[PDB]
């Protein structure tokens, strides 16, 4: 990949940041682990009350759409607030969007408080972008009509980045349009990939890299330790298992960025 | 086993039947996990502000009377009336039905309202039928009086089937009783085999097969999983971990369910 | 170890001993997990409605601080009050001290209600010692300190022992101080090691071991597990795995304790 992103020093991370997540209930050990795995330092901490000492203490912060409930709600808005107010790094990931009005409503309250960065699937980011969602959705004309409506966004929101997850990840903010093709499709086999690679790019945020280069970094490193994972792996609890075992390992190859594969349009 | 049920077609699914799952926060990884590895699609929402839209989406419902709460009691209530209300399969699963009235209590009003499956542990189902929990009670005795309870229960219930799990599992509707025998004792020494059980059952019910079929289908595959898990595992985490990556594979071999053991009574 | 622990006689345990846990929703599967894999039986109920029935099953209880929220603070203060009523052995685990007022708040109250155990690692213990927490903690001037300061609590508090986790472990109590020098660095690379600590050491008292015994048990076996494990392991996903596994397996070598490294002092 032709590229500005200096993969070469992502990683290890070095300053041991402190990322909260604001997350749902079903992946958060994996979350955790993953944060962990990668030197950063995970807290799952999501009463307001904790808020104000909470926040002088984390680099940044992840708020996870997923299982909603009034509890979760509250925190979550309360959250976007108060990072708004004190100018917290924030990933925002929009699991569930569309499912219901409830969650959309709590889900464009969080973008309208100008996150770092946003983040969804691409049927997610299409709800949001008001496109229709019917895959024939990854084709070459949908690609390109999704970039175009997240570019309208990105005037919106102008100093949010906006990643769309998929066979292809589509990354839009007001600089630049990046499309990668890493990965394999076993990442959508078992529960939590899309919720971990919010967690890393919260991650990067936090070591204090760029909003897309914490967005185009945490997504292939997640996507190549899945394609990695793929040969040594039989049966899907194995890949799963693989995949999470070499964010602790493909660090370590000192060219493991090589591998990459996507064009900056 | 001689048998009406039709193994060799149930597997893979190929409607990627969507599972929401009211469940405990305990297990739901792995119950997602457990819907993903067998091509189902898991949803875990509980949230009653969204069971309008959801269940227009939704193949079948699992619900889980697992780590009780006030949150969880409005939810399972709440999704119990309106699975009654539009039709929705639905297993109940009676998760520490004994230990408190108030379980009790939650647990009866879910079985009111007639879903397509309910099951539990032996202990569960006997405390169920009104019968002393003593093991003593999986003796042959213990067995036909269980059998005979939970007849009169399908008297009550004649849409629903009933399951009971242990070293042998215990299936009665009002057509059919039968009993399997696969499975392996280190299927007891991690936690959520009976949860996932429930979940698999879910997601055959949305797959489309009759209910006795799907009970009878979800019980052995699980539990044959189990077998060959043993044979490659040494250590409870590794047992489990090939019990879950089984999920995926087992299914794979065209002739699995030539190991299944059992009679129809 | 110059000790008078028998630890000849504490694996295996025969009397599955019932462990309820009022935990965090982040690690407890994995704490459910650990305490199967070595023949407890976990329930983890934390309805207040439930107390009455369930303390009457119960062997121990363990009182997780983490993920602090209102429901979890009124789970928290009701368990703590109950089981100081009926003197139920308890195991308080101060996850997160220090990093609020109202974590410190609710730590302090369960600590008055004097538990059996109070656990927590260097950092939080040091904090609820009125400590400063700048490691340069881990110095032998440090564990000194702190030894002093756990033992002017243990007048205030009797009959309960207090764990500080850490490179090397300190534990005190009215009669003992005791410094384990067992594990590996990377027990801090995945989540939960802290919180399935205090899971085994609940499962040891309700065995029926007296609390030191209980604490300096746990703490090594758990601890030899991941030696162990590090020998077996490439990445940290796969050392999590099998040092899991090792709760199941190490127990079954008849001298697994001659590898414990510490001093009565
Ligand atoms: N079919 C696929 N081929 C390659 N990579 C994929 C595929 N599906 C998902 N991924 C990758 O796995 C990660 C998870 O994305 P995705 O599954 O879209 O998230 P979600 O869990 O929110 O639906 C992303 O980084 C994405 O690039
Ligand atoms: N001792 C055993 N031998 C064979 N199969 C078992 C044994 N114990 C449990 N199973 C199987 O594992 C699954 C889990 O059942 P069970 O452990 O009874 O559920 P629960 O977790 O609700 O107590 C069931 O399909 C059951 O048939
Ligand atoms: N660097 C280390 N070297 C050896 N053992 C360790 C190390 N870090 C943690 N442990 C051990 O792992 C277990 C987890 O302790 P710790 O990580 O301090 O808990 P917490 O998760 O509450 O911070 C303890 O039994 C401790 O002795």
């Amino acid at each position: 990949m032709k590229t500005s992103v200096k993969f070469e020093t992502i990683f290890p991370l070095t300053t041991a940041p402190l990322i909260q997540c604001i997350t749902n209930e079903i992946t958060c050990e994996s979350m955790a682990n993953a944060l962990l795995y990668i030197d950063a330092k995970p807290i799952m901490a999501d009463d307001p009350r904790e808020f104000p000492q909470m926040f002088q203490q984390t680099s940044a912060l992840v708020l996870n759409l997923g299982h909603l409930s009034q509890e979760r709600e509250q925190s979550l808005l309360a959250a976007s607030d108060y990072a708004r107010q004190v100018n917290k790094l924030t990933v925002v990931d929009l699991v569930g969007y569309g499912a219901s009005d409830i969650r959309n409503e709590v889900g464009e309250k969080l973008v309208h408080n100008q996150p770092t960065v946003v983040k969804g699937n691409l049927s997610e980011m299409r709800t949001f972008c008001q496109l229709v969602s019917h895959p024939l959705d990854q084709s070459e004309e949908a690609i390109e009509e999704l970039i175009q409506a997240l570019r309208q966004q990105t005037q919106k929101f102008p100093q949010t980045v906006f990643l769309a997850t998929g066979i292809q990840d589509v990354l839009v903010s007001q600089e630049q349009v990046i499309v990668l093709q890493n990965g394999v499709p076993e990442l959508d086999c078992f529960t939590g990939t899309g919720d971990l690679v919010g967690a890393l790019v919260a991650a990067l945020l936090g070591e204090g890299n760029a909003p897309m280069t914490a967005a185009v970094a945490a997504v292939s490193y997640f996507n190549l330790c899945g394609e990695k994972a793929k040969t040594k792996s039989q049966g899907l609890a194995d890949f799963r298992q693989n995949t999470l075992n070499q964010l602790s390992l493909l660090m370590k190859e000192k060219d493991w960025f090589e591998a990459v594969k996507g064009r900056v349009l």
